[PDB]
């Protein structure tokens, strides 16, 4: 084997304790776990296997359904698969299910040892002892045996899962075009990322659909044995708390719903302002977009807050339920006259617990999973019935062939075609772009049937698609493409076809992997390793789609004459080109326009404590969470001193002979209740608001900082990797980290509570409780070391199963012609089930800690019940209820409690990415306590003084020495080859980097003057524009200091005016995204716009209209004369005819400043670098520019 399953050898014992995990541990306690650590799948839970299996059922589910007449039903068809392998886990789900109803039973018969207690009665001690020893046999049932149990019923779900993913990839492949147009790739992607996920989940508890009603009814008997009419009080109180947990669970859905159209708003205004970070800090436009966030904040943050109010009267509910259950049952109980009695209540303390799970949680949550599986499962039955291809379809034939992509009163996509090629025949095709192109190709592969008129094809085809498609894995098998490796063949397509020119290096030989994987190879390597396993395939009939355009001229001829014609001269080829030497090589050309056939014929015719610490101290005052703190020990002092009380009550009912002060007695009673439940929701709420205004708080300071950020620290790091702090760990902190923190803390003080009460009742509990917390601590650390690798691994191992459908899906021709897809069929199995081994190390790595975690509290539960007992003569019957009612309820609570505080930890990493970007460097201050007067740029004069720039701190300097002046009003062009250091020169004078060296602009040091005071001052045309989303207004104006005459006065000298008052919002009109409503032109004479709004002294104008069609061109260069002739104006250009009329030009080479005088000074100087740059044009406008500057300076 590959890598050897140890389940497959394990002892009942060992399957049980899943001892058979251990050496895994070992592993992965001292390494990082890899892929290579995971166990084999066994031979039954293979992908092969599984689709294979419910292909046949789901095969005969059709046709049964056909000879019916009715519909297919694929929830038939998975019943009548797993059904009867999934009911004999139901024998187990009834023996568990009892006993959590026996426990309950059994406690009592302990308890009334003690109500009957007398010393001396041994047979009563050993009868006592068999009470306790099956209470813990059902203990360890609860504890030991469900966890092998749960495995099953978990594998039973990735059964169905891999085998559904099987099926819609089996599918996939047979998918007819017009079904591959009705359908998304994305689409059938997202039943594999999705739909088919749900199958994990709905096996879980599908057996609580009836094990769940079912031990309500028997929880209900024995309450009525127990307690008698009281017992429908509490289980009125039960039931009721399902309806109101489903109505108020969907109030939840419509804010979630509602939240998240606000977020959605603010994560894109948050891509908008990260992407255009740099054009918006030139503008100082901080401010705008500050304002705009803060408002979709605190929309978002005030429906976040208030649906942190559900979930937190949500969880308040969940603990104080218990409390009110066993209130209304005993209040109503003792008011109908019967007597507190320790037994008989704690019996129904127990019975109701166990109970409130499955009534209140995993009955629920059975329903919806089941509900949602089902949608998922006719989901997939929608895909699973879509059209197909003809299931089984040396000579191609063609005449009057006839075909539609899709019918309709358009033309035909290709019509009238025919054509007829014999062996070592080849055609060439030729036309216009869309005049057919590869769809005479796709003919003769079948993926058009014909419509009228006929083609048929005898022999074996090869086809290199026009995409160059490769699936994700080696090299070698993208050649041998699902036929055997042959030595003489393959060395003949990698020799003789001499692949290795472009394989032997760069290329780590042919094992290389290729694809999504990794190694993404260049267009041209694909066409050439798709053309060598058409080569490889040796096919009669060979298609070639285009091949020419991914290699260069020189790999064409080599490709073509010593590959195409010297190995295929028997082999019947089609080969649409461009390249003519390839059209005369032709038997024939077929000349098409349109879909219609043009001409036939030979071309002869022509996390630490600081981080906990940084996130609570960050919504609330230490004080605050002294309170907290003190409502948290509230609650649960109060819900334990609500059961103690009863306890209390049952001894003092004990000792009379009379009756107890009912009033008083069951006053306290319910304010116990009272206190617990309103301090359960002040709890809960104090919690929730502290902690999502934790979000808040932490929010304004990571985006406060990220405007405040300097440019460097946007270059650095990706769009994406800041937008994922603003998208997704905040996202955590605002609605899954306060959750799952009082969720964890909640819990928390549930555990402490069960432990108290024991070491309250019986003090020397706590000396086996420190070996068991030794022992806990030592475990959670030597699990999480491997927990978190299987973790990583199983999220690494799906990105390929999802990814091969994606690009398998996206090559269905090239599958199909080759008939490969049983090999990628196989290819997507190992794929599939190299995760399903990640998945498996999941299913058992959890369910290996879980029988640990509750073997030690089956354990606590042992000492509790048997020291109890050794001791009885030191107890009491309401002290021992009360013990072990809490011991018997710590196996469901520690075991969720371990479960999540690993999801806090997770998610606090998701706090120190945000913390992270709270404390980055800030770019100096926008206003300084300088400051310019109102009119400060009144010459416009720049001053360069030995300026130094550099991008970062200890980079290369970008600038050097560079010493300019320049004059009122004059106009410098910038010229220089890339990397001059023409945009350097910006991000300099715009302090974007801060430059060593002195700016002077009008006698004022730009260094000493805030940065929002230089650059609001300082007008910029950038090359590549940016228009926002929001109104035209807003774009051209949005702190509103411009009156709408001037608005449409400037739009108007854009020409923008009349396309802009077409629009159906006239200066509201919202603009889409980028302002992919407008060209990239028209951006730019929004920016014109802007800059003439702005009426400053500079304009600086980067290559602007370089990106633009010559007539907008014209226009920006027109009205920049016209308009900015009285202001100082930095041009850099890259078409010198833009700026040969300039009074100036600085010349950069390599960031110096080589030259800097008048343009015909330049071009006098026969040796000048300007006049080299010119005659590099090789162009006899060269000409007309030395003309043309000469005929400036007379004037
Ligand atoms: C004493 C014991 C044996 C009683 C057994 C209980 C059954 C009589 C009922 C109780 C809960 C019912 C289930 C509750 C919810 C659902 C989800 C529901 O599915 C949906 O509503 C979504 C799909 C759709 O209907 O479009 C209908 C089936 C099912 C499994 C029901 C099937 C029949 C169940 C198991
Ligand atoms: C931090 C805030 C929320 C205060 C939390 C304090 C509690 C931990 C303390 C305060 C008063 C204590 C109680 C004071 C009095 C009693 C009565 C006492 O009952 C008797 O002594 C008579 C019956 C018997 O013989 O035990 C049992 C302990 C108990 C409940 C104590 C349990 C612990 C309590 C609730
Ligand atoms: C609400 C929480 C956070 C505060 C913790 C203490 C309380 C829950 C109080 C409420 C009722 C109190 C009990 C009420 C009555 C008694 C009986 C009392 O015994 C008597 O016989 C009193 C006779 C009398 O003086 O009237 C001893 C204290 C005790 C257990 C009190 C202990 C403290 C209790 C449990
Ligand atoms: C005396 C015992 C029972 C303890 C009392 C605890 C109080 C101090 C707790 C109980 C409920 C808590 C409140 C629960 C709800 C809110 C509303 C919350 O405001 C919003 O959620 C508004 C949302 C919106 O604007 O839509 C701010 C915190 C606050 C005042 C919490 C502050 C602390 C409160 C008042
Ligand atoms: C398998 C199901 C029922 C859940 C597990 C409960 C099993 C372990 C329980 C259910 C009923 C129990 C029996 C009920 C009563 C008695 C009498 C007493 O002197 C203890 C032993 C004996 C004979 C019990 C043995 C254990 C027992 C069979
Ligand atoms: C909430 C966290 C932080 C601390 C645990 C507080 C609660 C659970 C603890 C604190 C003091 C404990 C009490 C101390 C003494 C007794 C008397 C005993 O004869 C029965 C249990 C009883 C009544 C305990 C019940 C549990 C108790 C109330």
């Amino acid at each position: 084997e590959v890598k050897p399953n140890p389940l497959q050898d394990a002892n009942l014992c060992s399957r049980v304790f899943f001892w058979w995990l251990n050496p895994l541990f070992k592993i992965g306690h001292k390494r990082r776990l890899e892929e290579d650590d995971m166990y084999s799948v066994l031979p039954e839970d293979r992908s092969q296997h599984l689709g294979e299996e419910l292909q046949g059922f789901w095969d005969k589910e059709v046709l049964r359904a056909e000879n019916d007449a009715q519909k297919p039903s694929l929830t038939r068809a998975i019943i009548k698969c797993y059904w009867k392998s999934y009911l004999v886990l139901g024998i187990f789900t009834l023996i568990e299910e009892s006993a959590k109803v026996i426990q309950p039973i059994f406690l009592g018969k302990i308890i009334n040892y003690f109500e009957n207690y007398d010393p001396m009665d041994s047979v009563a001690l050993n009868t006592a002892y068999a009470y306790a020893t099956v209470l813990t046999f059902c203990t360890l049932i609860l504890a030991i045996l469900h966890h092998l149990y749960f495995y099953h019923v978990q594998c039973a779900g990735m059964r169905l899962r891999v085998a559904m993913c099987h099926m819609i990839y089996r599918k996939a492949l047979r998918l007819s075009n017009m079904a591959m147009g009705k359908t998304t790739t994305g689409q059938i992607v997202n039943l594999l990322s999705n739909d088919v996920n749900k199958f994990d989940q709905v096996t879980v508890f599908l057996h609580f659909l009836w094990a769940g009603p079912l031990q309500a009814i028997a929880v209900t008997a024995l309450l009525w044995m127990e307690i008698g009419i009281s017992c429908l009080a509490g289980m009125a109180v039960l039931i009721i708390l399902l309806p109101l947990q489903s109505c108020f669970g969907k109030l939840f859905s419509s804010l979630r719903s509602k939240t998240a159209t606000f977020t959605d708003a603010r994560i894109r205004t948050m891509n908008e302002v990260i992407t255009g970070i740099r054009i918006i800090k030139m503008y100082a436009w901080e401010k705008s977009f500050s304002n705009l966030i803060t408002n979709l904040r605190k929309k978002e943050i005030s429906k976040i807050l208030r649906s942190s109010c559900l979930r937190g009267m949500n969880l308040a509910s969940f603990f104080s339920a218990s409390k009110i259950i066993v209130f209304v049952t005993f209040t109503t109980y003792v008011l109908l006259g019967s007597v507190i009695t320790a037994s008989r209540v704690f019996v129904a303390v127990t019975l109701y617990g166990a109970v409130r799970l499955t009534v209140t949680l995993f009955f629920p949550s059975a329903i919806e999973r089941v509900s949602e599986a089902i949608v998922s499962i006719r989901r997939i039955q929608t895909f699973l019935l879509l059209d197909e291809i003809s299931q089984r379809n040396k000579m191609v034939h063609v005449q009057d062939f006839t075909a539609f992509w899709d019918k309709a009163s358009e033309t035909p996509t290709l019509q009238g075609l025919s054509f007829t090629v014999r062996p070592g025949e080849l055609l060439a095709v030729v036309g216009p772009v869309g005049a057919g192109k590869s769809s005479l190709l796709s003919a003769v592969l079948g993926e058009l049937a014909p419509s009228h008129g006929l083609v048929s094809v005898h022999g074996r085809i090869a086809y290199v698609s026009q995409q160059p498609w490769v699936f994700s894995g080696t090299l070698r098998s993208n050649i041998l493409f699902g036929k055997k490796y042959e030595k003489e063949r393959y060395e003949k397509v990698i020799k003789a076809c001499a692949l290795k020119k472009d394989l032997q290096l760069l290329e780590d030989g042919d094992l290389t992997v290729i694809g999504d994987r990794g190694t993404t190879l260049s267009g041209g390597q694909k066409a050439r390793v798709n053309l060598a396993r058409a080569v490889y395939q040796d096919a009669d009939i060979y298609l070639l789609d285009d091949p020419l355009s991914a290699v260069d001229a020189e790999v064409s001829r080599h490709l073509f004459e010593l590959c195409i014609c010297q190995i295929l001269h028997e082999k019947i080829t089609i080969l649409v080109t461009h390249q003519l030497q390839y059209l005369k090589a032709a038997s024939q050309i077929l000349i098409l326009k349109d879909g219609k056939m043009v001409q036939k014929g030979t071309y002869t015719e022509f996390v630490g404590f600081q981080a906990y610490k940084n996130y609570f101290r960050a919504g609330a005052h230490w004080i605050v969470f002294i309170f907290l703190i003190l409502l948290n020990t509230a609650a649960q002092v109060a819900y334990v001193l609500q059961d103690w009380w009863l306890s209390y009550w049952a001894n003092k009912q004990s000792m009379l002979n009379e009756k107890l002060d009912l009033n008083w007695y069951l006053g306290i009673y319910s304010g116990l209740t009272v206190a617990t439940v309103l301090f359960g929701i002040a709890r809960s709420l104090l919690v929730f608001y502290v902690l999502v205004n934790s979000s808040q708080t932490l929010h304004n300071k990571m985006f406060e900082s990220i405007l405040k950020a300097p440019v460097l620290f946007f270059d650095r790091n990706p769009i994406g990797r800041i937008l994922n702090r603003f998208s997704k760990d905040i996202g955590h902190l605002d609605d899954l980290l306060p959750l799952t923190f009082l969720d964890f803390i909640q819990t928390l003080l549930q555990v402490v509570g069960v432990v108290s009460v024991a070491v309250a009742v019986i003090p020397w509990i706590a000396i086996p409780l420190v070996p068991l917390g030794i022992i806990f601590i030592f475990l959670r650390r030597y699990f999480l070391e491997t927990s978190r690798d299987v973790k990583r691994l199983e999220s690494t191992t799906r990105s390929p199963v999802f990814s091969h459908l994606s690009s398998s899906l996206q090559g269905l021709w090239t599958i199909r012609a080759y008939k490969a897809e049983e090999r990628c069929q196989e290819l997507f199995d190992a794929h599939q089930d190299l995760h399903s081994e990640a998945w498996f190390l999941f299913l058992t790595t959890s369910r290996w800690f879980a029988v640990r975690l509750d073997a030690i509290c089956a354990m606590f539960v042992i000492i509790v019940a048997f020291g109890s007992l050794i001791l009885a003569k030191t107890l009491d019957a309401g002290q021992v209820g009360l013990a072990l009612s809490y011991a018997l309820t710590l196996m469901g609570m520690f075991q969720w409690c371990v479960r999540q505080s690993a999801e806090v930890e997770n998610m606090m990493i998701s706090v120190e990415r945000v913390i992270e970007y709270t404390d980055l460097e800030k770019e100096a201050p926008w206003e300084y306590q300088k400051r310019p007067p109102p009119a400060w740029p009144h010459e416009g004069v720049i001053i360069f003084d030995n300026v130094n720039f550099m991008y970062s701190p200890g980079g290369p300097l970008v600038l050097k020495h560079l010493t300019a002046l320049i004059k009122s009003q004059e106009k410098v062009g910038i010229v220089g080859r890339t990397g001059a250091g023409k945009s350097s020169l910006i991000s300099a004078l715009f302090r974007l980097s801060e430059p060593e060296g002195k700016i002077w602009i009008d006698k004022i040091l730009t260094t000493e003057i805030g940065l929002h005071d230089l650059r609001k001052k300082m007008s910029i045309i950038p090359q590549e524009p940016v228009l926002f989303t929001g109104t035209m207004r807003k774009n051209l104006d949005p702190f509103n200091e411009h009156t709408d005459e001037e608005l449409w006065n400037a739009l108007q000298e854009v020409q923008l005016k009349e396309t802009i008052e077409d629009l159906p919002g006239k200066m509201d009109t919202e603009l889409a995204e980028s302002g992919s409503n407008f060209s990239v032109g028209q951006r730019q004479l929004v920016c014109l716009a802007r800059a003439i709004l702005r009426k400053n002294q500079i304009l600086i104008i980067d290559e602007a209209t370089a990106n633009v069609d010559p007539r907008t061109d014209e226009l920006i260069q027109k009205k920049i004369r016209e308009k900015f002739a009285h202001c100082t104006v930095l041009t850099i250009a890259h078409r010198l005819n833009t700026i040969i009329d300039s009074d100036k030009i600085m010349v950069l080479d390599s960031g110096r400043l080589k030259e800097y005088d008048e343009p015909y000074v330049l071009l006098q100087n026969k040796e000048s670098l300007f006049y080299k740059m010119v005659q590099q044009l090789g162009k006899a406008e060269a000409a007309a520019l030395t003309e043309t500057a000469k005929q400036v300076y007379f004037k």
